[PDB]
């Protein structure tokens, strides 16, 4: 089997991407944020505190004939941005782009933090990191991918995120028309539960490539690219007037600037992030200070190849017995 679903930016900045997901019978379609940096499939629901729901589409398990309470199971998750959610768990049929999993753990939110409530466009998350990070207790649950794996033509999924445009998630096959050149594969460590890999270095604009190992995670659920303070300083030093602002919470730059590209290494290969991909617009409406798409990971504990990096590539998440990650230009 295979599946293929279009993923769509939630706003003009590509802050995140939503992908329609069918849950239950008859199908209830929710727009979920596919996140290769977490491992819970959770949704706004009929059980979510009413004051915490504002415009989201909810899953109502009582209206699904295939829904079954996973008795005693609860979940609770916090994300790096400080947001959180928690609740109880049903199993139900979940389909993505024509690919169906029966008995998928669907984590129903009883509570969500304010950031989720405030974002009407995201109805939940669909985790695609390793199931060892799944928060369901007392019986940890498998991701959608993990459940689908054995049925797939090939035990892979691909992320092809668009710049200011829709893209695609495929399950079970590699679309050889979706990228240019070849796919370079690189080792993954699953020890932290992430698609963790080591970039071979970087360049800023037309500058010389610096060979240096940068360990980090491929994380579709993170908007920006978070890298060591040395690397980020070298990048923003090439933009006149750019500076790190503690009041704003990162590097900002004059909206009148032309940003240089940023290149990262995947083995001997190179992925080039165009300058424009690094512009996240005015810090507040009408401001001439713009927020940078490359930020320091210093206060995080891990480097994060988020959407800014990933959207520049066609990315293969290879879930074979020894997982690996593939990157191609496109
Ligand atoms: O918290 C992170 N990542 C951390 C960011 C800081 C540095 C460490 C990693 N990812 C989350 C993301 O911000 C959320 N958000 C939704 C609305 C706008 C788009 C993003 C979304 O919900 C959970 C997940 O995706």
């Amino acid at each position: 089997s295979t599946g293929s679903a279009t993923t769509t930016p939630i706003d003009s900045l590509d802050d995140a991407y939503i992908t329609p997901v069918q849950i239950g019978t008859p199908a209830q379609t929710l727009n979920l944020d596919f996140d290769t940096g977490s491992s819970d499939l959770w949704v706004f629901s009929s059980e979510t505190t009413a004051s915490e729901v504002d415009g989201q589409t909810i899953y109502t398990p009582s209206k699904s004939t295939t829904a079954k309470l996973l008795s005693g199971a609860t979940w609770s998750i916090s994300y790096g941005d400080g947001s959180s959610s928690s609740g109880d768990v049903y199993t139900d049929t979940v389909s993505v782009g024509g690919l169906t999993v029966t008995g998928q753990a669907v984590e129903s939110a009883k509570k969500v933090s304010s950031s989720f409530t405030e974002d009407s466009t995201i109805d939940g998350l669909l985790g695609l990191a390793f199931s060892t990070l799944n928060t369901v207790s007392p019986t940890q649950q498998k991701t959608f991918f993990d459940n689908a794996k054995a049925s797939l033509d090939s035990p892979v999924f691909t992320a092809d995120l668009g710049y200011h445009a829709p893209g695609t998630y495929n399950f079970g096959f590699i679309d050889t028309t979706a990228y240019t050149g070849s796919i370079t594969y690189t080792a993954v460590s699953t020890k932290q539960g992430f698609w963790e890999w080591t970039s071979t270095g970087y360049a800023v604009g037309s500058g010389t490539f610096k060979s240096t190992s940068i360990d980090g995670i491929a994380d579709t659920g993170t908007t920006l690219l978070y890298l060591p303070a040395t690397v980020v300083s070298a990048y923003w030093a090439q933009v006149s007037g750019a500076k790190s602002s503690s009041s704003v919470g990162g590097y900002v730059f004059p909206c009148s600037a032309t940003l240089p590209s940023f290149t990262f290494g995947v083995g001997s290969a190179r992925i080039v992030i165009p300058g424009d991909y690094i512009d996240f617009g005015p810090i507040s409406t009408g401001s001439s200070s713009c927020f940078g798409g490359i930020q320091s990971s210093a206060g995080i504990g891990i480097n994060i190849f988020g959407d800014v990096a990933l959207k520049a590539a066609f990315v293969v998440f290879n879930g074979a017995t020894t997982p690996t990650l593939g990157f191609a230009s496109k």
